[PDB]
C-alpha cells in the first residue's frame, strides 16, 4: 500500500481550498486535490476544515480537577482573594499522593486530547512543600500519555527563588530529573530582586541547556520593566528565541508609548508571548502584537483548580472566549485568533518545523466538524476526529487507544 492513512475533501485554511492528505508513519507525505493510490484507512472530511493538533501553550496539569466532586466548585464559595488560593495550593501540594497527582495529569490529557490539544507545555509546582513530588508524577504521566499528547513541562520556582530559599536546589534537581524548561514568578512584586531572580533563573538554565518560560502576572510599568530586563538578559546570554514570557497582563494597562518602544526590544531578542483565555484582559493588545509580528500563543491556564474554576481544555473554546473579552468580529480577526491557537503555539514550543498540513510534516490531525477556522470558532461543533503520529486517537468524543 502507498499510504497507511489518507483524509479525503480536506479543506485546509493555509491554502484556501480543498485536498486529499496522504500519510505514512507519523508524516504527511502528500497533498493533492485528489490523490491516487492504496490505503489502509479512510476518513471523508466531507469538505470540512482539517487543520494541525492545537496548541495548549500554558497549563498546571499537576494541580488541575482539584475542585470537582462536590455539586458546587470548591474553594469557590467565598470571595476570590489570592491569599485563599496560596494557601489552597500548600495544603494541596503538602497531602496529595503521588498517585492524586498522576490521575489528574491524565484526566487533563484526556480531555485536552478529546479536543484537538496535541501539544502542551505544562508547568510543575516546585517549592518546599512541594518539593519534586509533583515533579515525579507528572514525568511518569508524560511517559505513559506519549501516545496521545506531547507535553512539555516546566520546573516552575512557584513561591520565588529569593521567597523560598530551597527552590533553587529543587529546581536542580527537578532539571536533572529531566524537566524540559525553567522559569520563576513575578521578579519584582514577589523576589524583590529583579536582577537577581532574572540572573539565577538563566544561571540554572544555562546548566541544563533548558529553555525559559517567565510567569510574569505585574501589572503596569513594574511588569514592562520586567519585561523588557528579561528580553535584554535573554540577548545578554545568548538566549535568543529561547525564552517565553507567560501572561504579560501589563501590556492592557501599562501606557501604549511603554509598549511601542519596547516592540523592537521584543524582536531583536526573540521574546515569545502566551495570554491564557482564562485571563486575558479586554485591553490586551492581542491583534495589535500579531499585526506587528511578535510571537504570542494562546492557552488555558489553570483548569478547575483553586485558581480557575474553569475549564474544559478546549482551544476551540478559548478561541471563541478570546473575541469576546478582545471583542473582535471579523473574519481576519477570527482568523489570527486560530493562528494563535495553532501555529503561533507551535512556534513558542519551538516545534514549528515539523507542524503543519504540509508534506513531510508530522501527521498530527483535527478534522473539524465545520467549514472553516471562523465557523469553527462561532459554531463550537465537536470534533469529528483526532491524529496523532499517524494513527486515529479520538472518534466521535472518544478516545480510542
Ligand atoms: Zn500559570
Amino acid at each position: 500500500k502507498d499510504f497507511d492513512l489518507i483524509i479525503r475533501n480536506a479543506y485546509l485554511s493555509e491554502k484556501d481550498s480543498v485536498y486529499d492528505i496522504g500519510i505514512v508513519g507519523d508524516r504527511i507525505i502528500k497533498i493533492e486535490a485528489k490523490i491516487e493510490g492504496t490505503v489502509k484507512d479512510e476518513i471523508d472530511a466531507k469538505g470540512n476544515l482539517v487543520s494541525p493538533g492545537f496548541v495548549d501553550a500554558h497549563t498546571h496539569m499537576d494541580k488541575s480537577f482539584t475542585s470537582t466532586g462536590e455539586r458546587l466548585p470548591k474553594f469557590w464559595s467565598r470571595p476570590y482573594t489570592r491569599d485563599a488560593a496560596i494557601e489552597d495550593g500548600l495544603k494541596y501540594y503538602k497531602n496529595a499522593t503521588h498517585e492524586e497527582i498522576k490521575r489528574h495529569v491524565i484526566e487533563h490529557a484526556h480531555m485536552q486530547v478529546l479536543h484537538g490539544t496535541l501539544y502542551t507545555r505544562t508547568h510543575v509546582d516546585v517549592d518546599s512543600v512541594a518539593k519534586t513530588k509533583a515533579v515525579e508524577a507528572v514525568l511518569e504521566a508524560k511517559e505513559e500519555l506519549k501516545d496521545l499528547i506531547d507535553i512539555q513541562v516546566v520546573a516552575f520556582a512557584q513561591s520565588g527563588f529569593f521567597v523560598d530559599l530551597e527552590s533553587e536546589s529543587l529546581i536542580r534537581k527537578s532539571l536533572d530529573m529531566g524537566c524540559d524548561l525553567v522559569g520563576g514568578v513575578d521578579p519584582a512584586t514577589r523576589e524583590n530582586n529583579v536582577e537577581g531572580s532574572l540572573d539565577l533563573c538563566f544561571k540554572l538554565a544555562k546548566e541544563y541547556d533548558v529553555d525559559i518560560d517567565y510567569h510574569i502576572h505585574d501589572i503596569g510599568t513594574v511588569g514592562v520593566y520586567s519585561i523588557n530586563r528579561l528580553a535584554q538578559k535573554t540577548i545578554e546570554n545568548g538566549y535568543k528565541g529561547r525564552v517565553t514570557t507567560s501572561h504579560a497582563w501589563c501590556f492592557a494597562d501599562a501606557p501604549s508609548e511603554w509598549l511601542d518602544e519596547a516592540i523592537p526590544l521584543y524582536k531583536d531578542s526573540g521574546m515569545k508571548f502566551v495570554t491564557c483565555f482564562s485571563s486575558t484582559p479586554p485591553t490586551m493588545p492581542v491583534i495589535k502584537l500579531l499585526e506587528a509580528g511578535i510571537n504570542l500563543g494562546c492557552a488555558s491556564d489553570n483548569i478547575r483548580d483553586f485558581w480557575v474554576p474553569f475549564g474544559n481544555g478546549d482551544m476551540v473554546q478559548g478561541a471563541l472566549i478570546e473575541t469576546q473579552r478582545l471583542e473582535l468580529k471579523t473574519n481576519r480577526d477570527l482568523g489570527l485568533i486560530w493562528k494563535m491557537i495553532t501555529s503561533e503555539g507551535a512556534r513558542v514550543l519551538g516545534i514549528e518545523k515539523n507542524y503543519g498540513i504540509e508534506v513531510g510534516k508530522k501527521a498530527d490531525l483535527v478534522v473539524l466538524n465545520s467549514l472553516s477556522p471562523q465557523w469553527a470558532i462561532i459554531d463550537q461543533a465537536k470534533r469529528l476526529c483526532v491524529i496523532k503520529n499517524g494513527r486515529i486517537i479520538v472518534k466521535d468524543e472518544v478516545i480510542v487507544a
